[PDB]
């Protein structure tokens, strides 16, 4: 009925704000970007430091990898996307072509594509073994604040400050649905649910939605948190209750459960902003990461 979080490990490192915290897809490992320009890796069930993978000109601010856990894409202010690898710290590819900071990225499913979103207003489809850039969406009028493939891949979802989402065709690159509710505040984050049939997108109106997308329907709203300012991410829970977890502008973690939309924990600890947080794979497991007047990632754990 309500999880147990509890604070287990503090993960210190960053010499900036945290900017956004991932697990491998197989559990191993938690990822974290930074303003300071680091992308570091960290052991998922204990936080032991792993290492820190370089090369950026300028701060990151998303992370994330490829469903195998080998590769990580990193968005950057330097404009450009890079993929590396994470077993040797490579820098397999610099992706260049975003006119203005990059801003969020993913892998789709078969990680042979990655699609990134810009403070150029563009959405962008990369070939992941040769590093080019296949298709520009014209997908926004302000900074696109989150880009997410659905399940198998033939759908992107956007989101951003021009207060829409967009979903794509990957193939063609039609824009297929565009959705927005009664109000027009900046969308912050967007992403496909795990069975690929709903959308939870957060507003920086305090606002976490959940969108029956074929329908262009919400159908939930989570709300009792403080977001008006910070691109956010959001997460669902799967590995025991089903919830939704979000950071917040008061510094705490919330979490809400997915079908009452009722608070059922907050996590208290963090020091400023809790811009990001994940979610294990398979353990209940829930890392945290702060702005700049904190600094750390902390890994919390529950029963269910
Ligand atoms: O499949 S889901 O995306 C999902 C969400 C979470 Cl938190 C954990 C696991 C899954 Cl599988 N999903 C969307 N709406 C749902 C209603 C009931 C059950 C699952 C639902």
């Amino acid at each position: 009925v309500k999880p147990n979080y509890a604070l287990k490990f503090t993960l210190a490192g960053h010499t900036k704000a945290v900017s956004s915290v991932k697990f491998s897809p197989n559990g191993e490992w938690l990822a974290s970007s930074s303003a300071d320009k680091l992308i570091k890796i960290w052991g998922a069930y204990d936080g032991k430091f792993e290492k820190t993978i370089s090369g950026h000109k300028l701060g990151i601010s998303d992370v994330a990898w490829s469903s195998d856990s080998n590769l990580l894409v990193s968005a950057s202010d330097d404009k450009t996307l890079k993929i590396w690898d994470v077993s040797s710290g490579k820098c397999l590819k610099t992706l260049k072509g975003h006119s203005n900071y990059v801003f969020c990225c993913n892998f789709n499913p078969q990680s042979n594509l990655i699609v990134s979103g810009s403070f150029d207003e563009s959405v962008r489809i990369w070939d992941v073994k040769t590093g080019k850039c296949l298709k520009t969406l014209p997908a926004h009028s302000d900074p696109v604040s989150a880009v997410h493939f659905n399940r198998d891949g033939s759908l992107i979802v956007s989101s951003s400050y021009d207060g829409l989402c967009r979903i794509w065709d990957t193939a063609s690159g039609q824009c297929l649905k565009t959705l927005i509710d009664d109000d027009n505040p900046p969308v912050s984050f967007v992403k496909f649910s795990p069975n690929g049939k709903y959308i939870l997108a957060a507003t920086l109106d305090n606002t976490l939605k959940l969108w029956d997308y074929s329908k262009g329907k919400c159908l939930k709203t989570y709300t009792g948190h403080k977001n008006e300012k910070y691109c956010i991410f959001a997460n669902f829970s799967v590995t025991g209750g089903k919830w939704i977890v979000s950071g917040s502008e008061d510094n705490l973690v919330y979490i809400w459960n997915l079908q009452t939309k009722e608070i059922v924990q907050k996590l208290q600890g963090h020091t400023d902003v809790v811009i990001s947080t994940a979610c294990h794979p398979t353990e209940n497991i829930i890392a945290s990461a702060a702005l700049e007047n904190d600094k750390t990632i902390k890994l919390w754990k529950s029963d269910c």
